[PDB]
């Protein structure tokens, strides 16, 4: 039993809700919140910009030190950093950005990072400003993640379509 509330159950391990991931994180304080990161950990817009803003830019300061030490992530890769005031940890995961020409096949690799954590709050990877079809992102999620994932989806019109079209 966990404190996630109001989710629809898609599968044995995947749950989905129309919600602002920032507001959800502040309520649940999950062990792991997933960020929709880029390889530079430059948290400008979308989920990343919103999470970082909610940390008063502390996420960005920490991320800049991470990059200065380790260099960029890989597309499909991830790193674990602090969750600041939002969660214990933030798993920064880089899905492919279709608007940068990156290989959508990398989306499965991106979701595989979730399997290293027993429970996560997360957005749909590569959706939104990363340019991929969110229906496809949900499918890859369900077919790749085996741990317990609570998906937030901020956009209301997007949520209803994802539920109604789910196979
Ligand atoms: C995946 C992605 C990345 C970048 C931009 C937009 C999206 C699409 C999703 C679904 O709507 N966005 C969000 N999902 C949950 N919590 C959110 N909080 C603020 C935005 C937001």
């Amino acid at each position: 039993v966990n404190s996630f509330s109001g989710y629809l159950k898609l599968t044995d391990n995947v749950y989905i809700k129309n919600a602002d991931i920032v507001e959800e994180a502040k309520k649940v304080k999950p062990t792991v919140v997933v960020n929709a990161a880029n390889v530079y950990l430059k948290h400008g817009g979308g989920v990343a910009g919103a999470l970082n803003k909610a940390t008063n830019n502390a996420m960005q300061v920490e991320s800049d030190d991470y990059i200065a030490t380790n260099g960029p992530l890989k597309v499909g890769g991830s790193c674990v950093l602090s969750g600041h005031n939002l969660a214990k940890h933030c798993l920064h995961v880089v899905g492919p950005n279709v608007n940068k020409g990156e290989d959508i096949q990398l989306l499965k690799s991106a979701y595989e990072n979730f399997n290293q954590h027993e429970v996560l709050l997360a957005p749909l990877l590569s959706a939104g400003i990363f340019g991929a079809d969110p229906i496809h992102s949900l499918r890859v999620c369900v077919d790749t993640v085996r741990t317990n994932v609570y998906l937030a989806v901020f956009d209301k019109n997007l949520y209803d379509k994802l539920v109604s079209s789910f196979l």
